[PDB]
């Protein structure tokens, strides 16, 4: 498995593979992702940081944009408070092992030259296109604000202004990114990560829907959340427990089971696990027990580095 | 006729008269109007400059905003070219006798603090409200751009940032101004001037519709435009020739007529003229002849000051 395949593993799409292969040849290459600061950092965040770590191991310089001004435009509160949550998010990302440079959007997004570029992009971007690009990002609002359509053209310009070769985000970002590839003179390579399902199966995982596992959740909290989660026997699509097994667990995986239910089970890949589960040879309760315990172990170093700050 | 009545003469509305009366007491008071730079300066412009002259004679300091960045957002071209047309407009306004200070929007509208205020207003302004406020201003576009809804919140902030007591414009501006009175901490007094009808009677006078008299039109051009204009006998509403008589001509007015059509006629007010015209005692051709000749005389000093620049 080469650098390209390491980077591609567990992504939903790369726009485009040819372009990424051209980028990989260079000595100096940079990748960025932006996050609206979030009160809790969850598995969806961690999935994306893992991908940034992959890029870093492939020789990319990594920039994490703490997207305070975007969050402001998307009604997350006052800038100063948003920034404070951004600094907390930085500490969490650092506790995940990421080696990166961190920047706050507002440090450069209010510059005269940046704003003139935003207004130039505003002339090229239809309202209808801008609204469509925000459908999976915008805060729910019965009376959508002008701020909602400034946000996407802020994010288009972000990638241009900073000279990144690669932009990374979730599939929710893909329409903004396709606008960026259409309007900017240098085409940014876009790597999109899958969107995790919420624990109750009812929609996508998100910080505002309370349907997530946070990286610093206690072991007892993780077990409780997994025990209650949607996980129907034999169904893999939209199954959040199988998603965690695919995206976070290491293989070969040993699933402990009582002898009366078949005894311990060693699975050499996620793909073998999917077969066992679809063929009803693995029961949800046993999948859940293994996923909970292996996830606790995966997150333990992150939680204890954040716990050391308090001191024990 | 006091200062308040001089200011009110020939306006469509003052929001509000009480507030204007409070402003009139102060020693230091300022009024501004903004114009997207226009290749031709026409009677609609002149109507508004006349009102600014009224304010100046009432002790207001006058600021003329050459609204280059607004024009840019409203698809009038590149900033540098727009600015050049702005400097031409300044020379025309100066040739009208206005004593004022001139500022280009872009000189202050790209400042960090200005932009942060725009984004704060964008959070308070619905898309639906912003689009409604632009219906009579926005350039025709089958695919309206994000720039269209940035424009109104640029103009709201303009009045705030510069600390004007009074904003002046045409009735087309009134929805943006009512947004400004609703969102800003200091309520700006708004003076709205009527919108002139186009020469062919079919819509409002505007630079893009080629339905105007320009202040530097030749005498032969003015006569030709008036001769062809909509002017039905006995009808005053939507009659552009009667509008010119109301808003530009001085009274008492002597209308020269052949003896066979009643001989010369002296009218002591626009209101007496309206009665004569509605009662079919004054024929369109004779109204047109008087309006053309008195308008030529009114504009002659403006045209010859602009002609002196060439040199004769
Ligand atoms: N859209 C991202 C935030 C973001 C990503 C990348 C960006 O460049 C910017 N930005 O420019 O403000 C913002 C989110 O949903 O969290
Ligand atoms: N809306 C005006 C132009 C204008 C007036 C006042 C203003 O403050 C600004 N502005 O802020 O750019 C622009 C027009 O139709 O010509
Ligand atoms: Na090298
Ligand atoms: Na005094």
């Amino acid at each position: 498995m080469d650098e390209f395949e390491m980077i591609k593993r567990n992504t939903s799409e790369i726009i485009s593979e040819e372009e990424l292969r051209e980028v990989l040849k260079k000595d100096e290459k940079s990748a960025h992702i932006g996050f609206e600061p979030s009160g809790k950092i969850h598995l969806g965040h961690y999935l994306q940081i893992k991908k940034m770590i992959d890029l870093q191991n492939a020789g990319f310089d990594i920039i994490i944009l703490l997207a305070d001004l975007a969050a402001y435009l998307n009604q997350k509160g006052e800038l100063d408070e948003i920034r404070k949550i951004g600094d907390y998010n930085k500490k969490v990302f650092e506790a995940m092992g990421l080696k990166a440079k961190y920047v706050y959007g507002s440090e450069f997004q209010l510059d005269k030259d940046y704003t003139l570029n935003v207004y130039r992009l505003a002339l090229k971007t239809t309202l209808k296109r801008a609204r469509r690009s925000m459908e999976l990002i915008a805060r729910e609002d019965e009376n959508p604000k002008v701020a909602e359509v400034i946000y996407p053209i802020m994010q288009v310009n972000s990638a241009h202004y900073r000279g990144v070769d690669v932009a990374v985000g979730g599939m929710e970002q893909r329409k903004i990114h396709m606008l960026a590839r259409e309007l900017l003179p240098k085409k940014v390579v876009c790597i999109h990560n899958p969107v995790l399902t919420g624990l109750d199966g009812e929609g996508k995982m998100s910080s505002s829907k309370g349907n997530f596992i946070a990286v610093d959740d206690s072991p007892e909290e993780i077990r409780a959340k997994i025990k209650k989660a949607y996980c129907p026997a034999g169904v893999v699509e939209g199954n959040p427990i199988m998603e965690i097994a695919k995206y976070f667990l290491e293989y070969p995986l040993t699933i402990k089971r009582p002898e009366k239910f078949g005894g311990d089970l060693t699975v050499n890949s996620y793909e073998e696990l999917e077969s066992l589960f679809k063929n009803k040879e693995l029961h949800p309760m046993d999948l859940k027990n293994a996923v909970a315990e292996e996830l606790i172990k995966i997150l333990e170093p992150i939680r204890k580095r954040l716990l050391e700050h308090h001191h024990h």
